[PDB]
């Protein structure tokens, strides 16, 4: 849920995986856009949700030409 920071659209593009091992689930996120997987960890959620990283990083392109402007009202 939100209970800090806010911006957890970059999640639409990627998808978590099923634990089936003794590791909890949640540990790694399949991205929708390429197919490539993005580990997150401890002390993530810090506003530019890990995934938004490599959005910008390759979905660059993407991110600018879909109608998503600027993803921090009031942070800088
Ligand atoms: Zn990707």
């Amino acid at each position: 849920g939100s209970s800090g920071s806010s911006g957890s659209e970059a999640w639409e593009y990627f998808h978590l995986a099923p634990a089936r091992a003794g590791h909890h689930p949640n540990q790694y996120a399949t991205c929708r856009l390429c197919g490539r997987q993005v580990s997150r960890g401890p002390g993530v959620n810090v506003g530019t949700t890990a995934l938004w990283k490599h959005l910008k990083s390759m979905h660059r392109e993407e991110l600018e030409k879909s109608g998503h402007g600027q993803s921090g009202p009031s942070s800088g």
